[PDB]
């Protein structure tokens, strides 16, 4: 029987940042957009960071001079582009424009809708 003691267990560490912060959501400060605070979340933890927060969340298109169009004149095939003219309705940008303008627009057609034929271009043969 031989007997003996000799135990050993050195070791024990933990902590450090959450190492490399996750961010995405970014506050704005102005109130709508512009240079503000950002606030980033890791694993169970909060971090602050200076963001950018640019204008370009909405949209959907601009306009510049609304007229009042009618009917469209007739269609010239032999050009295969129909013309009108649009009188001035308001002034929303108050921009260049004049009381009225002409418009064009992709159509087509001839031989009107008149009345042809007689009882099969008449008798014959």
């Amino acid at each position: 029987g031989s007997k003996n003691k000799k135990e050993k267990n050195k070791g024990g560490k933990g902590g450090a940042d959450c190492a490399e912060w996750l961010y995405g959501s970014c506050v704005a400060n102005n109130g709508d957009c512009g240079q503000g605070m950002r606030e980033g979340t890791c694993n169970e933890q909060t971090r602050k960071v200076k963001c950018r927060v640019p204008c370009n969340w909405k949209k959907e298109f601009g306009a510049d001079c609304k007229y009042k169009f009618g009917n469209w004149g007739e269609c010239d095939a032999a050009t295969s582009t129909k013309s009108r003219t649009g009188t001035l309705q308001k002034a929303l940008f108050n921009v260049e424009c004049q009381q009225t303008v002409s418009v064009t627009k992709p159509c087509t057609t001839k031989v009107k809708n008149k009345p042809k034929g007689k009882k099969g271009k008449g008798k014959g043969n």
